[PDB]
């Protein structure tokens, strides 16, 4: 689907048996989601953005169905104000910017 | 032009007679740029991100040519790690997400 940018590009995702809403974010290199239990194990990690840095749990080879499109990749879990679909997963579903 | 997301969607922008490189960011509602000298008055403001909040200078009605497409809108100047073109300006040049 083509998404206009007049509103926040929010999409419905399926991850770990849970339904959430995430922002298709071309400005994010990594996918970052609010707290949840993503089975499979993890390794501590720190990521930075506007305002500073946050500590996240790096989960790898994690499945996510983004708006009906399936993808597997690294998924950072931590205190993000919001869920973010990063370029690591956007490339897998064939997302592109168009102007 | 169509931009794949295998790499950062970086574009060259022209603002206030200066050439810079900015990240086409669909996750941003407004445009925020690193330190620079923007002629005009401004208004203090506070904006939030993953790591917290930063203080920026709100400049209004600022012309910016993004990849040859001209647009006018608010441009926030502050301690952002990278220049980001937000949705306030992406809509003006006709940007859309396609997957
Ligand atoms: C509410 C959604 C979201 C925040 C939860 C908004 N952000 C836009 C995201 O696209 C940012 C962009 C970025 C920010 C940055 F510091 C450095 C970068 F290189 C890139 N990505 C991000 O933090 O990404 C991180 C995860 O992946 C990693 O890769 C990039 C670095 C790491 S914002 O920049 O805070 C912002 C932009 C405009 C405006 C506001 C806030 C309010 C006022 C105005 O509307």
């Amino acid at each position: 689907p083509q998404i206009t940018l007049w509103k926040r590009p929010l999409v419905t995702i399926k991850i770990g048996g849970q339904l959430k809403e995430a922002l298709l974010d071309t400005g994010a290199d990594d996918t970052v989601l609010e707290e949840m239990n993503l089975p499979g194990r993890w390794k501590p990690k720190m990521i930075g953005g506007i305002g500073g840095f946050i500590k996240v749990r790096q989960y790898d080879q994690i499945l996510i169905e983004i708006c009906g499109h399936k993808a597997i990749g690294t998924v950072l879990v931590g205190p993000t104000p919001v869920n973010i679909i990063g370029r690591n997963l956007l490339t897998q579903i064939g997302c592109t910017l168009n102007f």
